[PDB]
């Protein structure tokens, strides 16, 4: 679990969105596993606007932050699950690091701010849904 709170927006994994997230929907994209909903209170986070490929993510299944080298956002095949049929997930960045399904929502951060959130993983990998291209989050 986990979310990004920026301005009057809450960014979560679309597969983990609540009834409240859907009732206050701003934008969603099943192909990115992303959902953005509106909040009344101002958010704590700021978004990186960069091309960093190194960062630090929070892994709740270890209660630890880990440094990672991650790929550029891309279309990656994701095997079927309870949440989605087998498909290509876009704007996904892969890295070697520990992750378990409950780790989705953990923030990936670089020196510039929030890069994205944990969305995929398994077998020593961790996939992050990029948010750096979502410029409208800052306005
Ligand atoms: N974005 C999706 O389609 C995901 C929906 C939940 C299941 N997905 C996974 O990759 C799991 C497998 S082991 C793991 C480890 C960290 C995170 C997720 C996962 C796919
Ligand atoms: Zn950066």
């Amino acid at each position: 679990s986990g979310a990004i709170y920026v301005g009057n927006y809450r960014v979560v994994n679309r597969h983990l969105a609540t009834h409240n997230d859907w009732a206050n929907l701003v934008w969603e994209d099943s192909s990115r596993d992303l959902l953005v909903s509106s909040t009344t209170a101002q958010g704590c986070d700021t978004i990186a606007r960069c091309d960093c490929q190194t960062g630090v993510y929070y892994c709740s299944s270890r209660r630890k932050h880990y440094p990672v080298s991650f790929s550029k956002p891309s279309l990656i095949f994701v095997e079927a699950s309870e949440y989605y049929p087998a498909r290509y997930q876009s704007h996904l960045m892969l890295a070697v690091g520990h992750s378990e399904p409950g780790d989705c929502g953990g923030i990936l951060r670089c020196q510039h701010g929030v890069v994205g959130i944990v969305s995929t993983g398994g077998n020593g990998l961790v996939g992050f849904a990029d948010v750096r291209d979502l410029l409208w989050l800052d306005e």
